[PDB]
């Protein structure tokens, strides 16, 4: 019965956040993709737009769903029964502040973080840096997936 | 006679903050916390707010005191006779911009920068994660010092 | 059927050592401490002194055991049909080199890493700390099992 | 036929970044100086200015050449027919942000970045710093070329 | 007409040397691959060795030749004419004691350094670690040049 | 009645500790350096080289003395009715290995550690690599006292 949640603002998701799921969903029995937008900064997609990236991309993984979350996190993970986070490491990660988060985190509600490296493949690809090489006409379309990949040029095409 | 300045914004101050606060005054004979204020923020707190929250939370510190500052540091610290600052670090830091404000801060003014590492149960508090996980609902009551948990929530409701 | 290895040299276990125990038996079903000794270097406790401490560590939980390795930590994973390992993260850990390592056993076996920051509490010891502490007389009684202590006593008295 | 771009947004050059063009200019037959420009964010000088104060620092580096652009960096130094990028390391640099940034541009267009370490001397200012302390009052003319100092001086007493 | 040399033990070359190899051949006129050994250390490769396995590995870059070096790095590179050092880093890179030398031997000898990140895919293998790995029978020949991969398989067998 | 003792094994001291000795010294009332032996293993120079040279270059220090110990710091902290501890911090230091010994002397004995950034000409230098280099002829006499940089040169010519 065992579980962990994966959070993020994920606008949208990359390849190197699918891994995470992955591994996550290969060594957890239940996994929830938890979509936690900025209050403060609406994104490039609203929230059923990342919430339907995130479903295409994940199919093969029957173990995975896909939520939208306000509030605590650490509710979130708790309200579903689980106690587990699992965050991606990757080239660019403010580790520090993950440090931070995970210790408040496991303070307030008991809820422990897992960390884990993605793939070098994906390692430096980030949701930010992803949309604003595509602004200027690079090509990211190795590094996310294919789904998320077309709908991101729409976004730019508007 | 020896001195530090403890420089922040403390919106509001911390039981991180206390930690610092406190072996400077153990360190040093006279202490001085510095409110400082960000002048295109504004913050939650007021700058008579923090420094009541301040006092409060160093009562038992009888050569520590609180006072607000604008301008640059430096010219705070020396204008009160001292040339030392003293900082805290915690999980969270930015550390590479701590050095790089305390070489600045040593070119333009002499001043020494010395930095303490705040005790583990107070190393993952800061003042912008209390004030977010209090907004949410959580409990952050063991992170911050009594008279200060009490004046957020009433910032909040 | 979930599970992980939570592998190290635990010369001896530390209290560092026993919080990753309890969170790595708390989200896997199945959890194998593998004490894995350098060839190169015989620290202070024999291997089965080792795996005696760390059983007494963890009398109270039901889903981990304790075994001894020789080789490749992905083989001692694999060979007992898991392939997830959990390592600590305390202050003063060459994350750089977890991380290296990491990459590496993923690489070479398809394991997976998964890291969690220790409690701040004890966040600051490690075994060699420990040890060079207690050489020259310090209290490290609050950092160390009840049952390490004593033995640790008894090796430095000798 | 060998050379690099040393990028940024220059708003204003420090001597820290004076040293990192000299290094490159010792190394590379040509350099190039990008002020890279985002059009809709202003910052303190304009890019005429912003060029002109790189210009008057590095008058004696002869194979030194400063050019303004936008969009992506590595298009800039592809059409230049180079495909490597000089980037400085100070205290204070988010590292982990320049290594995500080097592999993305060698994914994206081949471009390499090299990466060098600035003299102890320069090793702290930053643009961003170095105008915060003049706003009040600190002495930082030690940290600019003279190009700058006085301009920037300028800048702030207009308000 | 510009240079740089590539030092290191290189016990053996991994892939991820041979990037960083590839990189400087790209960008300067001349490159030196120098091999220096720890003289209290020995390794498994005689120095022989491996220069040969370095030279089977860039048979491809006609820039860069390979040559054994003793004494000061700084030394090594002013003898013949150049002064840029070009490292690499990789996870697991000590890039703290990297900038210590960096500027160690900029100012005992005015010799820059120039750092490159190695590929994601060749970026967690050193030659330690591959050796390590390869006595215990995993198979790191994805992360080594052919050449060098059947004669590591020799030295342990 | 402030005080804080610098340790370290100082073998020998270099421009880097002169310079955090000196904050020290204009920050506490009193300052000991602490030269820590492990009587297991020798080093380059001996106990009283070491004391004798850190004098040498601390002459100007009137509120500074020198005292050797072993065991635990946080003894030699605590004996001299002390619990302040001053070390600097360098380009190479291992600072998560410092922040473990804070927190461990912070635990065990109540001795606070404040750390301090040393001046940028003097940030590279440690003992170890001014060995390292002058062993192979290289020029470190502007990164050491001059009660130091002979007396280096002696040792490595006694081979
Ligand atoms: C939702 C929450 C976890 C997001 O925090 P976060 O982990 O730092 O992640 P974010 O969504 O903000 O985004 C950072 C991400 O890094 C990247 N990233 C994250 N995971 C990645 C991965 N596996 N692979 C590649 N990149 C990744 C980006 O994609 C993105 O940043 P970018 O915008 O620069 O591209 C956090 O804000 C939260 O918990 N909110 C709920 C409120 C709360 O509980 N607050 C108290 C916290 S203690
Ligand atoms: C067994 C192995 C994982 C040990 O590596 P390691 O994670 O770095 O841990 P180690 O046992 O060497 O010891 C480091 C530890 O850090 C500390 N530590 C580790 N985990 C800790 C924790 N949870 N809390 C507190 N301290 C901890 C120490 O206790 C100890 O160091 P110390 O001796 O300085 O006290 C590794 O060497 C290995 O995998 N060996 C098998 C061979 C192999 O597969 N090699 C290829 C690897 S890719
Ligand atoms: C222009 C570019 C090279 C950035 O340059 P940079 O030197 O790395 O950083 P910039 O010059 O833009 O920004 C200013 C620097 O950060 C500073 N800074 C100040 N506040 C800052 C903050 N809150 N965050 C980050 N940097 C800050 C400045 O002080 C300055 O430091 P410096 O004086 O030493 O140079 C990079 O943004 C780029 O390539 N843009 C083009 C678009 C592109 O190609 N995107 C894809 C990248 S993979
Ligand atoms: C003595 C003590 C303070 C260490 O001092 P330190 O300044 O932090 O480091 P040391 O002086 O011993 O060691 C030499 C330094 O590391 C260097 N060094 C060289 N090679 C090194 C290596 N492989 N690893 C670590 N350091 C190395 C030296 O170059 C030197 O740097 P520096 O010149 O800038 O000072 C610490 O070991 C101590 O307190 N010992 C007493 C016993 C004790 O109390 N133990 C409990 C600690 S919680
Ligand atoms: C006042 C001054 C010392 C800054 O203080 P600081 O402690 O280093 O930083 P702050 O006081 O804002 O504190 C950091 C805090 O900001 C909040 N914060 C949130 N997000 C942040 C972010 N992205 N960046 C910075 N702070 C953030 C708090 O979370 C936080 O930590 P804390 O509560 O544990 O202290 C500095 O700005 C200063 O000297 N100002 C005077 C002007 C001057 O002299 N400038 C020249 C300096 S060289
Ligand atoms: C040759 C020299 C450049 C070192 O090279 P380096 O690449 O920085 O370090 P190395 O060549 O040993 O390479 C590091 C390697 O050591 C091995 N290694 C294993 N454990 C190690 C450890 N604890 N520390 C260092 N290296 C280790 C390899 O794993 C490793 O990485 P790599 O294979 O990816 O390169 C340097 O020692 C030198 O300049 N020597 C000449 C003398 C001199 O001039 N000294 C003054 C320098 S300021």
């Amino acid at each position: 019965m065992t579980g962990a949640v994966c959070p993020g603002s994920f606008d949208p998701v990359t390849l190197g956040h699918l891994d995470v799921f992955e591994r996550a969903a290969a060594q957890f029995d239940e996994v929830i993709v938890a979509v936690l937008i900025n209050p403060n900064k609406a994104g490039m997609f609203t929230v059923d737009e990342r919430i339907e990236m995130i479903r295409e991309s994940t199919a093969d993984l029957p173990n995975l769903r896909v939520e939208s979350g306000q509030g605590l996190l650490v509710d979130f993970v708790r309200e579903r029964g689980l106690n587990a986070i699992v965050k991606g490491l990757r080239t660019g990660t403010d580790f520090e502040y993950e440090l931070q988060m995970a210790q408040m985190n496991k303070h307030i509600a008991g809820v422990d973080t897992f960390f884990v490296a993605t793939a070098p493949a994906y390692s430096f690809v980030s949701s930010s840096l992803a949309k604003e090489v595509a602004t200027y006409g690079g090509d990211v379309s190795a590094l996310l997936p294919a789904s998320v990949h077309q709908r991101l040029l729409g976004k730019l095409r508007g």
